């Protein structure tokens, strides 16, 4: 039942942050724990400053941070031996498969206790350290997410920069940095060096290391859009047979050519547009003016012996496959064909190269397009096969603050529901 990745994961593993704050930890942390997630690996983060916060209820200033504050050290301390009683019950009784410790860890004797931690429980650990000096970048970070965050009231964020430099510097007093030649040559990780631009990896392990590795060296924080839509209407929608290879209806067509116009009226800056290799999402590009890319790995779900069929037919002709596909609607396996499960592994190279690129495109379908705004939008396999993507509504999804915003727009052309809700 369970995923190729989560299939090729063994002991639990901790997958430890470390840096001064301002790093991009937190970001770092939401975001590989929802591709982990998406490739079916379970993984929980578990925030220090969330339950700091929840511990000291104030607006504490750099003082509190003061590695020589005996009173906040012993609280902060107790924070993440908390978090960790945490972690472990998660990896052991509620079976988590991964635990994202986001903290700063800047210290070896910190990062000693979460390995001595690891070894009682018998967890595998895994280093992600985010380096970055450039004053530029660090001020940008605290005006996008510290100035507006928990940790400060409402003031200007000349004072709150201010407070949050401080804070910075007293991390700096004590800061060991992973040390590959002596210190730390014997553990594994990843140091995201200077937003991505440079990297240093020591001693992965395993299956799920060497994916957590790539994930991190092909995401960047580049701002941009992605847009997803399926395919104008086809033939096969009107008659509402499933799979197939029909062309657009004529109010498909029209669809391409609003699409056309909503390109044209937007003038996204180098916009890359991506189809699958079946002719309706082709011929809703074609209409489009502009070079585009066919992958095949974007068709739609394969249905296998179903292929072209009708919900009503395959009931008829398959009732005790069609009652379990209903009960089981991500795992189900078309015969011959493909699970949503199936699918969103075959849509992983899709999902590393939107990371990779800029404003994108993609012209999929139903099923394809389910499993894409599951990843961006963080919904678990119960949601995911259910997601509601109509036909000729574009998804524009904007990366935001540490998630991602969704806006829905329905151009102006009618089409068929294709949407099956779960019975009763
Ligand atoms: N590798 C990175 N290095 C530096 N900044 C990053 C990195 N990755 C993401 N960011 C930036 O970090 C900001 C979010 O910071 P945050 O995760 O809250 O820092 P931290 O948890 O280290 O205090 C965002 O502006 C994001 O763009
Ligand atoms: O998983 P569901 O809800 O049957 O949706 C997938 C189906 O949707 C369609 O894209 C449109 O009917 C079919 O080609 C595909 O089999």
């Amino acid at each position: 039942k369970c995923s190729w990745a989560s299939y090729m994961t063994n002991s639990p593993t901790l997958i430890v942050m470390i840096g001064l704050p301002a790093r991009g930890k937190t970001y770092v942390s939401k975001k590989l724990t929802r591709y982990l997630n998406w490739i079916g690996v379970p993984t929980k983060v578990f925030n220090l400053g969330v339950y700091r916060r929840q511990a000291v209820k104030s607006y504490k200033s750099y003082d509190f941070f003061r590695h020589d504050n005996e009173e906040a050290m012993k609280i902060r301390k107790q924070c993440a031996l908390v978090a960790l009683k945490d972690v472990k019950a998660y990896l052991t009784e509620e079976s988590g498969q991964i635990a994202v410790f986001d903290a700063t860890n800047t210290t070896r004797e910190r990062r000693d206790l979460i390995l001595n931690f690891a070894e009682e429980n018998s967890f595998k650990v895994f280093f992600v350290e985010s380096v970055c000096d450039d004053p530029d970048v660090i001020a940008a970070n605290i005006l996008e997410v510290k100035v507006s965050s928990p940790d400060y009231p409402e003031r200007n964020r000349e004072n709150v920069m201010d407070d949050f430099l401080k804070r910075i510097e007293c991390y700096k007093v004590t800061y060991q940095p992973l040390d590959p030649d002596s210190h730390d040559k014997d553990l594994s990780f990843i140091k995201v060096i200077n937003v991505g631009q440079r990297f240093l990896v020591n001693k992965v392990q395993d299956y799920i290391q060497s994916k957590i590795v790539y994930y991190l060296m092909n995401i960047h924080v580049h701002p941009r859009t992605i847009y997803l839509c399926r395919h104008g209407e086809s033939e096969f929608n009107l008659l509402g047979k499933i799979g197939g290879d029909s062309g657009l209806s004529v109010r498909g067509k029209q669809f391409a050519q609003a699409l056309r116009k909503f390109l044209e009226e937007q003038e996204i800056a180098d916009l890359k547009v991506w189809t699958s290799q079946l002719k309706r999402t082709i011929q809703t590009a074609e209409s489009l003016g502009v070079t585009y890319e066919q992958w095949k790995i974007l068709n739609e779900i394969d249905a296998g012996v179903c292929e072209e069929m009708t919900y009503a037919e395959i009931q008829e002709q398959y009732p005790d496959e069609f009652a379990l596909r209903d009960e089981e609607k991500y795992l189900y396996r078309y015969p011959g064909g493909e699970s949503y499960q199936d699918l969103v592994q075959r849509l992983e190279p899709v999902i590393m190269e939107l990371e990779r690129q800029g404003n994108v495109l993609v012209i999929s379908h139903q099923a394809v397009m389910r499993c894409l705004l599951a990843y961006f939008l963080d919904k678990g396999a119960d949601e995911l096969p259910y997601l509601r993507c109509p036909l000729h509504t574009i998804f524009k999804l904007t990366p935001v603050a540490y998630g991602c915003k969704v806006e829905t727009i329905k151009l102006n052309v009618e089409a068929v529901n294709t949407h099956r809700d779960k019975p009763t």
